[PDB]
This record gives C-alpha cells, sequence and structure tokens, in this order.
C-alpha cells in the first residue's frame, strides 16, 4: 500500500466541494458516467488500430451497481482502464490547470454543475461519498486499487480482489444522508435526466 499526496490545489478543490452548501449534489452521476463513457470511446478507438486490445472483454457498456447493506453505490465500465502511471502521476499534472481555472471560476460566479467542463468532473464524487476506492484494469498493466477519503492524500495498491478484465469500477462509499443515491427511481430519474444520451447501455442493477 503506497500513500501519496494530492497536489495543493486537488486537495483545496476537494476541501470546497466538502465544505460548500450545495444541494444540487445528483450532478456527481452524469460526471462519472461522462468519465466512463470517454474510457469506452477510449478503448473502441484503440480496437480499430488494434483489434486483440479487445482479447480482455468485448462488451463495452457501464453497470450501475447500488448496495444499500454495504451503503455504495457502484459504476462499472468495460473501457481503456487506467495505468499505475495514469493513477499516480500523469492525471494529477492535468487535473491542476484544470482545478485552477474551476476555482477561478467559482470565484467569478461559476456554478459547481460546470465541474465537467475543466476535466476535474470525478471529485464531485465527495458530494456524495465519504470514502472512493477505484479498481482499474488497463491492457498493459496489473490490477490497481486507487483510494482516498479526501483529507489531503489518497492511496495505490496492487488489487488481489476478484479481476475485472479490462475497465474501470468506482466504488462510493456513501455519507450517511445521501443514501437517496442507492433507491431505483431516484438514481433512474438522475440518469434521464443528465445521461440519456450516452453512446452505451447503462444496465442499472435492483437489489
Ligand atoms: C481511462 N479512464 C477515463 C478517464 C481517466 C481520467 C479522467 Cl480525469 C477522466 C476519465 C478511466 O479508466 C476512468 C476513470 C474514471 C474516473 C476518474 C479517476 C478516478 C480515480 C483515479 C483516476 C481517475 N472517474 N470515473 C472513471 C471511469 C473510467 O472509466
Amino acid at each position: 500500500v503506497e500513500t501519496f499526496a494530492f497536489q495543493a490545489e486537488i486537495a483545496q478543490l476537494m476541501s470546497l466541494i466538502i465544505n460548500t452548501f450545495y444541494s444540487n449534489k445528483e450532478i456527481f452521476l452524469r460526471e462519472l458516467i461522462s468519465n466512463s463513457s470517454d474510457a469506452l470511446d477510449k478503448i473502441r478507438y484503440e480496437s480499430l488500430t488494434d483489434p486483440s486490445k479487445l482479447d480482455s472483454g468485448k462488451e463495452l457498456h457501464i453497470n450501475l451497481i447500488p448496495n444499500k447493506q454495504d451503503r455504495t453505490l457502484t459504476i462499472v465500465d468495460t473501457g481503456i482502464g487506467m495505468t499505475k502511471a495514469d493513477l499516480i502521476n500523469n492525471l494529477g499534472t492535468i487535473a491542476k490547470s484544470g482545478t485552477k481555472a474551476f476555482m477561478e471560476a467559482l470565484q467569478a460566479g461559476a456554478d459547481i454543475s460546470m465541474i465537467g467542463q475543466f476535466g476535474v468532473g470525478f471529485y464531485s464524487a465527495y458530494l456524495v461519498a465519504e470514502k472512493v476506492t477505484v479498481i482499474t484494469k488497463h491492457n498493459d498493466d496489473e490490477q490497481y486499487a486507487w483510494e482516498s477519503s479526501a483529507g489531503g492524500s489518497f492511496t495505490v495498491r496492487t488489487d488481489t480482489g476478484e479481476p475485472m478484465g479490462r475497465g474501470t469500477k468506482v466504488i462510493l462509499h456513501l455519507k450517511e444522508d445521501q443514501t437517496e443515491y442507492l433507491e431505483e427511481r431516484r438514481i433512474k430519474e438522475i440518469v434521464k435526466k443528465h445521461s440519456q444520451f450516452i453512446g452505451y447501455p447503462i444496465t442499472l442493477f435492483v437489489e
């Protein structure tokens, strides 16, 4: 298990998201689904020049899995996945410019709902989750588990859980007062409102 500090600006954006009063929390789902969609476009595109890239799974989809007992909402995709270099350094470097532009936009009167336009949409997960666990598998690498409860740090470890072939799985450990995102009618209403035109099947699992 390796522990890493977030870049100062990312830690700052996460504290802003956790501490600001903002009732329109549902926007987190559209952001996560959008990231899943981008990952699926990436593997779909790469497979046109190299079909062997689909040997770790042909089906390109998104699964929404609520679990009332564990108090979790899982977003699973069969996209390109991420390498250790994406998790640790690469994505953090890009997030720096996006974070800065977003905070600047917020000071100038922009809304938290515009987070996605700055490429930092993922951090809206902290409107509803006390902890986020990300399981990922890229064709060129091993299966990894990324994790953060904010507080300025994240961990990366090799995942010795059930293999997932290829893709990314986002496990949202919800805050006690955010259990409405475990309700079928609530998730359906959110998907229909903000994610109706995603070019991949979205299956909302029932309990
Ligand atoms: C290749 N991609 C697409 C991708 C990558 C980076 C970004 Cl910033 C956006 C999209 C994925 O595997 C991927 C990532 C994410 C994230 C962001 C993230 C969380 C923790 C650690 C790292 C990144 N949320 N939901 C996702 C779903 C995905 O399929």
